[PDB]
């Protein structure tokens, strides 16, 4: 894993300073210390690079969304769905340059496409299943389908959050853009007719 | 403008079966009944070709909403959301490959960028407006800043509506996506703490 470990540092670190196409096979090597054949032997392509990179981020954002679903933190509704979505402002947040290069690869690359889409269907699933035990406890009234509740809500966080980050036009700035998606949250999930 | 109005119908429905990377400016002439040199007086790639058509499409939106604007549609605010929302559900739904295309090209093009994100500013100021206004006779409550609130509602309509047009999964089924999308709206809006 060691030098594994310092390509994939490399390929973070460099992608900080620009996109996956103006970095080279060589540029990883180099700044792994090992030359370009010894990469290739630890990676395919710089393609898979991120894939692995873009990997173990989602993986890290799902693992802290099932820590905190192994631990009802002893709160209001309000702050639940908070310190869930903020599992994935926080995760994400951290590793803008792999967020940023890995929505961009989706265009181009089955299996980035693919990584996003099963990670989105669990969590999508997890957000439908919290709001049917809202509902089943009696504290959200029974408007939309759980499930395409949950589904646009899921995507209105993934494109809110990644503009944010990426400082675009249009985005909400990143130090309000929890409280936005909380509000709207909050708001569709308990609101009534 | 009618051989221009011909490669533009021939790119929209070439884009129907398949990507712009694979579709020639010869296959543009060829199906647009000219020759290869005739095309490059009309456009200089089918890149432009491609901006040319997203720029119509956007603007046929933004008309029919301001449309809209001009004729306050005589009902109950849930329904005047409905019908704002659903001019882009009618318009981009009636241009999907275009669309499609439209927001690969973003990627890759800085003027595809530029219109999208200068129709998005104008889209999310008419969002905002409307909120105050509804604030300000007093039928919603001041929660949110009514611009950052607008922000994440029109990014979230982009991604959703998007992904259920391209038949995305995760997505909405494009027969429930409006009334997915309403509900949202109507309750992040109108709802209080
Ligand atoms: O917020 C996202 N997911 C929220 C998640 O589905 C979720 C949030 C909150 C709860 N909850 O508290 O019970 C349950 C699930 C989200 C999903 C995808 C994203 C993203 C965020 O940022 C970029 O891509
Ligand atoms: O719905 C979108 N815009 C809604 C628009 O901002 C709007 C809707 C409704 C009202 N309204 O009724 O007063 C005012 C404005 C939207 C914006 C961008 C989109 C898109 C839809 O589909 C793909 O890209």
């Amino acid at each position: 894993d060691d030098r594994e470990l310092a390509i994939l540092a490399t390929a973070e670190n460099l992608l900080e300073d620009r996109p996956l196409a103006d970095i080279s096979v060589d540029d990883l090597a180099k700044g792994a210390g090992i030359s370009r054949p010894t990469f290739y032997f630890y990676f395919p392509s710089k393609e898979a690079v991120l894939l692995t990179l873009l990997d173990r981020v989602v993986n890290q954002a799902d693992m802290a969304l099932q820590t905190l679903a192994e631990n009802p933190a002893d709160t209001d509704r309000e702050n639940m769905w908070r310190t869930g979505i903020n599992v994935f402002f926080e995760t994400f947040g951290s590793h803008k340059a792999v967020t940023r290069a890995g929505q961009a690869a989706r265009a181009t690359s089955v299996e980035v496409a693919e990584l996003w889409s099963t990670f989105m269907q669990k969590w999508i699933a997890y957000t439908a299943a919290v709001i049917d035990a809202e509902r089943d406890r009696g504290a959200a009234p029974r408007t939309l389908p759980a499930h395409e509740l949950a589904t646009a809500l899921n995507l209105m966080n993934e494109r809110t959050l990644f503009a944010s980050f990426a400082g675009e036009q249009p985005s909400v700035p990143e130090a309000r853009v929890l409280d936005t998606l909380v509000h709207i949250w909050v708001t569709s999930i308990y609101g009534e007719n």
